[PDB]
């Protein structure tokens, strides 16, 4: 008979289960019980000890996380965890002898290690230091040193800069070990001439002068870090000396001007793949490279070369898709925009141009999973038209005629979004349903398909919350211009449409993103709802994804446009329901939803009455380039400049007189500078008029410290009661 | 009927009129009509036409401030104005020659120039230019440098650095020309080893990349800057060799250890009287050093020294007074506490060692004014034993006996805090009203105190002031362990004392300062009080000044504990007074002021509903060392490290549940800098304690910029009336 209180979500009263696993071989997982390692048989369920949950409280640190050899002789601890940016962070590292049950002490691996990664097979290792890469044939000898080259905050060997892990890797590693561990493929970025963010960081109160970060950071227009790319051979390393790394050079189409490299895969043991992209993002190149017996070189032939444009905007969804090559490596598969603007597997061979789709229709692939001799396993929307459903289809590579769902009918009540995770060499898959009901994990066969067991059913969370009144999500489409727009509203418990409650409009809008989704979440939305009875909309308009390119491009070089007004209109299109208080309508956004949210409330519809920006972007020039310029391109005359000036906040800052406005940014926020923040409000005051702020000290853009989390919620909820008068 | 509104305060509706002048002659000022400067004779009060409008509207430049030769011959034009600090700013500068009747367009002085002033007699020039000094003998000629070493952020050569130009000097000047401009005395800071503070500064929109500013801050307890003297004849500046400084070193009591150079003031023509003070400010040393014919150096003798220590705190205010020497030089008064802790006038010998005192009572002399053969002019609160009032007094330097007020009786109703300007050898002085009544300037002769003519009366505001229901003040005093201390209290038009107010609590509590005097004002508490019927109060308790040592050195080494527990104790005793809601009294305060705010609203008294902090302190081993250690000495285990720790706001931050909280800062304060208020907000935080807060980008410790000032008082009225309803 409670409600789902902000306490509940703030506590975290209500944990939802979850199935990590970690596949080691084709029928075998680790998984951890009682913090003890356990190693499952996929087959029959049954499990062993792997490692005992008291083998390490002789450590003396608090282990973060371990990291097993692949040939299970040795396990990395890595300890002291320090988070830097969203991908990357700083920790120490300890190496444990399987075979002998003890700690590696002799050439232990150097404190403040960037990065470490075992090879695919064996237990070889390669770590980043001092922006250097370093490779050890055996856990306990002597390291091997690569590059010589490294240099803080200008040389960066094996590890990426900070528009790289954010905007194009989306992780910290900068290297790619071959198949069989025999090749250590690298790049190095060189960020000598990218100018340097500059906030101060407090840190401790006892810290008596604070502190200056300087991060390289190329801002929209800015000098962009360049890049090379090197492939060296382990193997030599025992004649070691100094040995030698080959350096595979970008197709002459990308010498010409500012480019990427966006991928990296391996096809063969001597044949990897690169895909490189211009600054303009609407042009990029895959080069396959095999490598050359005799003269130990690598060469990359012009007829393997493949290039994916795009003639009405950006290519790829955030990037260009990454192949899936055969067994051979003659062939890949990959996800690309089709003549009708709908992304599908189409099937490349190494040497010919054209490809071949073997998916078709008003719907896209989200993934590719695996691929088998036989099958081929994907992601997609298409069951039942929700661009907003995951469900994991098999097509079969002889006939793409004969497409088969996994997921669709496992439970179609409880269960509409999924992922998956194959075993080594896809004998069997873990299925991870997230909504529209309780997460669901369940354990398979790829011979038949067949359902093993049941891993977790969050049945201890369900009995929990059945004496607690619960929230509602509706997800449904509207109309406008003979387009389908989807959208959802977490409803109140007992919702009544003869009454009409407040409506929170919460935003994103980022481009190929998606906020109308059949997951089940438990969230400050979630008791928004249950507790004060708020009616939490999201809406995905015009440059939301997996809906066609021509949804998605309708914002290319024009954001902060109809992505704003799709949102303002579907809050017109709500109070017309019957059930919404037409002057109790808000609206809040994090990161790009902040942007949004503030671009509304300075529109001048007079729709909304308050609205909250948390670390939001004022103007785009701020923001780095690889993701603006995306989008955007460059802020010169000749370019898209005057939309970079014609859409910012601070040039409508007299329409925030109509609307109570509440700025949040964290001080220490890397990725949305609070220099953003501090535009917008220093705009406010010029024109004269009042709102609510609150910073937050050394803070970053996820505000996710535990007692700044929770202080955050706390003080937007009291703006969301006051404006929506709510005792 | 209408009140005094917010916009009113905000746009200057009311304004003050003034009567700024500045002494030409022993009989004679500079005013600015509006247009032009005129110059007025104050034995008579006929004014010719000193300088016209026109004869800088051609220019091509905006004139910031113009700056007369002593001799009138020349006129030193400021523009290009460009604030640093509190005082420091750079500028650029023209000469603009009255014989020539046109600009100097030949050796003109540089941009971008640190600071500039002629010699005290003649039309010689002196200024500082990339932290070295250089001197012209003639406008329209090549300048001599004096300084090669000068390094920006790190040697200071006639300037002061942050710390001394804001706790030591307040100002950017380090150059002092003898009383004939013969020998130009100057100090060298060096910041070589002195931490900077480093803080973002955003700009305009256009910037893409923030900008950091760095500058060098010693704080409490790190490496402070050392310092230098020098003195240079310039009256031999030779065209072909450098010019050759002769250095001053001070005494051996001072380099024992860390120490500073807290006041500079010649004597004679060849003497120069020295002042400097131990980083423990609680030892000083007056040097008195003579010019030497043949030798060519400066010596200080030994027997001329004369110390001044404190055992209960620290010696002065906030720094040893300056000296005053007679005709010869050979003797001086200047205001020291007596043996009793209260401050009054000491006659000296520059031979002897004891001086004494030529005026006595339990009230202060607030400083001595001007110095003839035959009176002493210094300015007091001792009439009617009111520590918030100001009264000019002369005391016979014959006779220590026949001392007489000349500002007590000339208008008792209106006029009870008064400042004065006296002329080149005070022959004419001018007197300036302050309160409790509008402002009142009047001039006077020194031969009979006759009072010549009335300067300025406001008669033309006083007119609108009748048409606005405007508040009243109260200044009284309550008894704290048997002792007054003074408050006052801005109470609302048509006060009824049967009727219970909203009260707010106007504090500062600084050492040595004073919120409840006599003074008038149109402030941000006159609105409150007018229009939202508020009664603002302040209230000077332990740790204020102008009420002898007792009371001012309460607060030694325990910052953070008498004056905030004060404030406390007189909110208590105003919420039982009958008139005075106990349910809605706040506190607000600015800069010292907002660390007072801090430390009571999160002392546990449930005494205040909300409260108010603005660029507040929050830890003082954050601020500089100058101020901080002259009240808490080092923050080492081995001296007062233990107080350090305990007066943080942080530590408080558990009590801050039962209040409501705004806290008020700009993001590029260089005094107060944001890191304190950045600890508070992360200090309420790891506790769970909801608060109100609002940056300001850009704005200093002042934010006096126009949009921000109005946008802070607009900010904070709401912040009041939502916890008053
Ligand atoms: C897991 C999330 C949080 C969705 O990021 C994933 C990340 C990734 O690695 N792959 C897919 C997409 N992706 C990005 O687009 C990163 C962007 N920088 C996000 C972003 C956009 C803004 F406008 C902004 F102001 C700030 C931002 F942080
Ligand atoms: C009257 C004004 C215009 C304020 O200057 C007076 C200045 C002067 O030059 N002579 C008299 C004393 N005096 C000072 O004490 C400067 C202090 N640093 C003020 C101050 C104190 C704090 F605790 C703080 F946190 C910040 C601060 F700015």
């Amino acid at each position: 008979r409670k409600t789902y209180t902000l306490t509940d979500y703030l506590k975290n009263t209500y944990r939802l289960k979850l199935y990590s696993l970690r596949w080691i071989s084709d029928h075998e997982y680790l998984y951890k019980q009682e913090n003890n390692i356990l190693v499952f048989n996929a087959e029959y369920g049954n499990s062993s000890v792997f490692l005992e949950n008291s083998t390490f409280d002789e450590f003396g640190h608090s282990i973060n996380d371990y990291s097993i050899s692949p040939d299970g002789q040795f396990i990395l601890l890595e300890y002291n965890y320090v988070k830097q940016w969203r991908h990357s962070y700083t920790a120490s590292y300890d190496i444990y002898d399987l075979n002998k049950r003890q700690l590696i002490t002799e050439e232990r691996i150097p404190n403040n290690t960037q990065w470490v990664t075992w090879s695919p097979v064996g237990h070889k290792l390669a770590y980043v230091w001092n922006n250097d890469i370093y490779v050890k044939i055996e856990p306990n000898l002597p390291s091997y040193r690569i590059t010589w080259t490294g240099k803080e905050d200008i040389i960066y060997n094996g590890i990426t800069d900070w528009v790289y892990e954010e905007e194009v890797f989306s992780a910290y590693s900068a290297l790619w070990w071959s198949p069989n561990g025999t090749f250590l493929a690298y790049a190095q970025f060189n960020d000598t001439e990218v100018p340097l963010i500059e906030y101060s960081f407090y840190s401790d109160e006892s810290l008596q002068y604070p502190k200056t970060v300087r991060v390289p950071y190329p801002k929209a227009g800015a000098v962009n870090p360049t890049v090379k790319f090197f492939v060296v051979n382990t193997d030599s390393l025992s004649s070691v000396t100094n040995a030698t790394s080959i350096q595979i050079t970008a197709p002459a189409s990308m010498l010409i001007g500012d480019h990427y490299l966006c991928d990296v895969t391996w096809a063969t043991q001597e044949r990897i793949s690169l895909q490189w992209l211009r600054r303009i993002q609407n042009y990029s190149v895959m080069d396959i490279c095999d490598y050359d017996e005799s003269s130990g070189r690598w060469n990359c032939l012009v007829a393997r070369q493949h290039i994916e444009m795009s003639t009405t905007g950006w290519v790829g969804r955030f990037r260009p898709s990454e192949p899936h090559f055969t067994l051979d490596g003659n062939s890949f598969y990959k996800i690309i925009s089709n003549e009708e603007g709908y992304r599908h597997i189409c099937y490349f061979q190494i040497d010919k141009k054209d490809c071949t789709f073997i998916t078709k229709g008003t719907w896209e692939v989200i993934g590719i999973e695996a691929l088998t001799s036989d099958y081929l396993y994907y992601i997609s929307n298409e069951y039942k038209g929700m661009p907003g459903g995951r469900n994991l289809y098999k097509i079969q590579l002889s006939d793409y005629t004969k497409v088969t769902c996994l997921s669709c009918e496992l439970n179609p009540e409880r269960c509409q979004y999924y992922s998956v995770s194959f075993s080594k060499e896809a004998k069997y898959y873990q299925l991870r349903c997230s909504g529209p009901g309780l997460p669901l994990y369940t354990l398979h066969s790829s011979v038949n398909d067949k359902g093993l067991r049941v891993l977790e059913d969050n049945s201890a969370l369900d009995k929990m919350l059945q004496n607690v009144q619960m929230p509602s999500k509706k997800l449904d489409f509207i109309i406008l211009n003979e387009t389908k727009f989807w959208y959802q509203m977490i409803l109140p418990p007992h919702f009544d449409k003869s009454k009409k409650y407040p409506l929170l409009l919460d935003v994103y809008a980022g481009p190929c993103s998606q906020k109308a989704d059949t997951v089940f979440r438990l969230n400050w939305a979630t008791y928004l709802a249950s507790t004060e009875n708020i009616i939490v909309a999201s809406f995905d308009g015009r440059g939301s994804g997996y809906q066609g390119d021509k949804i998605m491009h309708a914002i290319n070089r024009r954001l902060g446009t109809f992505e704003v007004e799709d949102q303002i209109e579907a809050a017109r299109q709500f109070s017309k329901m019957g059930f919404v208080d037409n002057k109790r309508i808000a609206i809040w956004g994090w990161s790009y939803g902040g942007y949004v949210t503030s671009m509304v409330l300075g529109s001048g519809s007079g729709v909304f009455k308050c609205g909250i920006a948390v670390a939001p972007v004022s103007r785009w020039e701020y923001y780095d380039s690889v993701y603006t310029e995306r989008y955007m391109g460059l802020p010169t005359p000749e370019d898209n400049l005057d939309h970079y000036r014609n859409s910012t906040v601070m040039s409508r800052a007299e329409n925030f007189k109509q609307v109570e406005y509440l700025l949040i940014h964290g001080t220490a926020d890397d990725n949305v500078h609070f220099q953003q923040s501090a535009q917008i409000s220093k705009a406010l005051v010029d024109v004269g008029v009042d709102f609510q702020a609150m910073w937050y000290t050394d803070e970053d853009h996820g505000i996710a410290s535990s007692t700044a989390h929770q202080h955050i919620y706390t003080h937007m909820s009291h703006f969301i009661k006051q404006c929506f008068s709510l005792p």
